[PDB]
């Protein structure tokens, strides 16, 4: 009979707590039991008990006088009860009064499961096994078995599996697993101060005994049910959904702001890429100098915009995956082609098209460059070479053909060369067209524009020269010019001759018989009213000067000089008969003092004059 | 007898002009008289025309009665005559008084030589003869032979050359040697009108004669050579020689500027082509540009100035030369090389010394660029393809290593390459200075200064991100990230990390979680002191952010995060049972309308209810 010890121990822990569990609804009323085996023996705090959970007026006596009134009490109590579903068929009020045990605690038993776990039943499950469903779903990652209601509580690991499964805030869970008095200690004392459960189970009778009572245990399991089931653990529910469901909505903004972005810049770099293969290298310089330029603008500024946003995407990607990643949610996958690996290829491309583009506009450059330079030296060089083979023709005098010839084929050969005077300002514009496209060196020639003008100018010159000096040597018989004579006269004209029209001006003449001094008359209040005379004299019309004229005047100006014989008459009639021209002679024949000393100077001296031997000789 | 009719005819002629040659003298008197032959018979003619040519008071009887006083005034008259060089011993008064006809025209003869012609004597020369020396030195380029007086007279061209000789102006020469009325009337007109000599000889008288009476044409010679001695008539060969004096005085002028100018012109060419001989053709091309920019200067201002001065010479030698062959002097010949031709080839050397000049720096130029354009290009060159090599390598998982090894080599590797950044800034300037030089086109590369630091930095961030994710493979057990989910955390940290110290600055880090928007707290007067907290709270000192202290705030925050398990019973409480959680459950439970409508958007419904199977599912 060991198997009675154990029967007895029991029924002293479930008093214990079948009375903790009474006086636990009474304290809100201020009513209190001792014991639940001889405080109900009254009916008083039954009906009292019932009134509190079942929030109906029983009108009970409070101090029953007789047997009678106890049972009285009882009776009213006893329809309460049996009004809800609950089977009361076999107990009466007689010996509830008499304070039977079992019977007594078979009662309290049956009350306790209608107003604490009657919800649990499910058609086929009774309240114990609906309640131990519950437990059993609660318990699923935790390392406890939940078979009945005395063994698995013994450890106390699945009292605080219940706690942890619902506020896992409250207690700690991988600090559980060794003590048996810690565990369950600490899990009586977390429902005693923050959910409000009183200590209905004492810590040392359950840790103490082999098996703990099965009814004890499962009357605090209903109270852990009633405060997690509370309106109150609902809205901690809320708030907790709440934290993980805004996160997740937080990402959905993520997600959205990262695709509406990633497709821009895809878009972006597509339009890019139509411009980059789009443009046709020029074959002008200043437009395909404006062609680089246009791509050192997107180097300088969209290129670098679409590095920099492909990073940030990269960037927004990776960030949104570790937050799901870190939610324990599923990793996010961007739409087919807007993944960052696929959008770093992208950059590869115009990357890609750039490169192809300015190497395209490179050789582009080049191949111009080559053009401007040829276009100044090919025809530069044609007429270097041009002007040079006529240079040498009027060098050349080998000729033994007949003068009148000569001049004929000279003026028909200036012809050719005085066309070429206009292949000269198209090579100019050509040279200065090299200038602005920026060559300071050319390669393909060592001539200049300069060089160009002045050595045509020169052989225009020298044909001309030469034509007036054979046809000179023609008219000499003619006209008693020197031919050589005639040169210098042409030499001069030409050289005053403005314009190159061969006719002097009115100021343009003036100009050169003021050089040689011809016009002896000077200031005298402008005294030049003479040469408008002269002008006239000179030109018969003529509205201008001839060079016939010109050379008419000479002529005639150099006829009035003497001959060296006529020069001496003048000499010996001053010396009257004598060589020797004495300075006395000169002075008395009123000779100026200048006339005097280059008479000195120029003449070589015999005795006390001067002789005039070396002048007459010719 | 007919030598009888002419030695008559000339007594005739003889008597007139001897007759016409006294009353010349005593017309300055008024004194006349009608006939040589009957008018000196009385004496008083003679003395008076004696006392107007000797200028000496004879005080003769001016009405003589008897034939003495005749004789006594011959007496007066002889003693004036003899006193003078005249030989008189045969000549009596008796006859001149009894009107002698030749002994007359004898004394009349001896008086006219020694007061017109007594100078001509020269020891050895009759006065006659030194007279016709006279005549035949004047007469040396006249067609007229001078042989007698009579017979070379007779013509009278030799009486034109006599006043052409002297004065030209006044009888043209040419328009002589046909007439002999005409050219006589002429020269004994131009004698009387403007000479001053009387008309002493009948033009008549000479032309109708066979011979001319020879003492009659000497008397008027006499008279001529008198008035061409006279001082006026020096006077005027004064103002002749002045006139050519002057125009050889103005010339010595003109010798003197052109000597001096010519001097210069080739003195400053010289110190030109010194300059241009002297230039070094630079290898550094703001010089050779600068090189290049001077000789276009010169091109500019010096050259042609020494063209156009050249020319002006040419002019001036050619001019000066013109004015002496118009004189009949002999040509101006220019010192040893300053002549024009000689001067036309100054200038042509220092057109063969700036041709050589540009020439030379044609080719440096043009080498200088070659020489700008390899400088960025072959390093450049040497760096695409050294990064390249480095990318690759990253590029390559073909290695069979063990991990530990590869994360070694993969650092190794990545030293290597974080040398290279040091290079990046030389080439940087090398790009740079091809842009200076002006050069749009490369043609030895295709490459570029940013594509090398934009694929640098691609490169080593390509190494950085491996060695991480090896470094967290390797991590894995010891601290619970997924390896995939540590390369965010690096991405993301990187990407904030504003310079390259992988640690964040307090600013920095702020901005990384704001990004986030794990910082739920914002505005609120600006609280964000809960970070000042926060931020202390991740960095233990620390002074800044450690990687490692980043990582371990996020999974502290990672734990935080609900697993689907655990998810699924904040569900089961909200829904206190059934899987269907309806909109009024979560109404009820509290969360806000956006909770709500996330659950609608993101859950499967059955029935009345969402469904939540599917996110429990993992
Ligand atoms: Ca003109
Ligand atoms: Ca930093």
């Amino acid at each position: 009979m060991a198997d009675s010890e154990l029967v007895a121990q029991w029924e002293k822990v479930q008093i214990k707590t079948f009375t903790k569990w009474v006086n636990m609804h009474l304290a809100k009323k201020g009513r209190k039991i001792n014991d639940v085996t001889t405080d109900f023996k009254n009916g008083v705090e039954l009906c009292a008990l019932l009134e509190i959970i079942g929030e109906t007026t029983i009108k009970c006596v409070t101090n029953p006088k007789m047997r009678i009134q106890m049972t009285e009490n009882l009776d009213k109590a006893l329809r309460f009860i049996q009004s809800r579903d609950v089977k009361l068929t076999g107990i009466g009020p007689t010996d509830i009064v008499d304070g039977n045990v079992k019977l007594t605690l078979g009662l309290v038993w049956t009350l306790i499961l209608r107003f604490a776990i009657s919800e649990l039943s499910a058609e086929g499950l009774s309240a114990k096994q609906g309640l131990l469903l519950w437990c059993q779903k609660k318990c699923e990652p935790y390392p406890v078995k939940v078979e009945n209601f005395s063994e698995s509580f013994k450890d106390g690991k699945v009292f605080c599996a219940l706690i942890h499964r619902h506020r896992p805030d409250l207690l700690d869970w991988e600090t559980v697993g060794e003590d048996d008095r810690a565990n369950l200690e600490k899990a009586f004392d977390v429902a005693e101060k923050e959910l409000g459960i009183p200590k209905l189970l004492d810590v040392d009778d359950i840790v103490n005994m082999p098996r703990p009572d099965e009814r004890s245990v499962m009357t605090y399991v209903a109270a852990l049910y009633k405060v997690f089931s509370s309106n109150d653990q609902v809205e901690k529910a809320g708030k907790r959904a709440g934290n993980f469901l805004d996160l997740l909505r937080a990402t959905e903004g993520m997600v959205h702001d990262y695709e509406q972005r990633a497709q821009a810049l895809k878009e972006n770099i597509e339009a890019a890429i139509n411009k980059m293969n789009g443009v046709e290298p020029s074959d002008e310089y200043h437009q395909v100098k404006e062609q680089i330029n246009e791509t050192k603008n997107y180097r300088k500024g969209d290129k670098r915009a679409f590095i920099k946003e492909q990073g940030d995407l990269a960037t927004l990607f990776g960030q949104i995956n570790s937050k799901l990643r870190g939610m324990k949610r599923p990793v996010y996958v961007a739409p087919e082609g807007l993944d960052p690996k696929s959008l770093e290829g992208y950059i590869a491309n115009i990357s890609e098209a750039e490169r192809a583009l300015r190497s395209k506009l490179n050789t582009a450059m080049r191949n111009c460059l080559i053009a401007l330079r040829k276009a100044f030296a090919d025809p530069a060089n044609a007429t270097d070479a041009k002007i040079n083979e006529y240079r040498t023709f009027v060098t050349d005098e080998t000729s033994e053909a007949p003068l009148e010839e000569q001049v004929a084929t000279l003026k028909a050969k200036l012809e050719e060369l005085k066309q070429v005077e206009a292949q000269l300002p198209p090579i100019e514009e050509a040279e200065k067209a090299c200038g602005d496209a920026n060559i300071e060196d050319n390669e393909y020639t060592d001539v200049s524009f300069d060089d160009l003008q002045f050595n045509y100018e020169q052989t225009v010159s020298m044909f001309e020269k030469k034509i007036v000096y054979i046809e000179a040597q023609i008219n000499e018989a003619s006209s008693g010019v020197t031919a050589e004579q005639m040169q210098e006269f042409k030499q001069s004209f030409d050289a005053f001759d403005g314009n190159h029209d061969g006719i002097l001006d009115k100021l343009e003449f003036r100009s050169c018989l003021s050089s040689m001094g011809l016009i002896d008359i000077d200031f005298t209040g402008g005294e030049d009213a003479q040469y408008d005379a002269i002008y006239n004299n000179v030109t018969k019309g003529e509205n201008g000067v001839s060079f016939d004229n010109y050379v008419q005047y000479m002529k005639e100006k150099n006829d009035e000089n003497p001959s060296p014989e006529q020069l001496n008459e003048i000499f010996s009639t001053i010396a009257a008969g004598k060589d020797s021209i004495t300075e006395t002679d000169m002075q008395k024949a009123g000779m100026s003092a200048e006339q005097i000393e280059y008479v000195k100077a120029n003449l070589p001296q015999k005795g006390d004059g001067y002789d005039y031997a070396a002048w007459v000789k010719t």
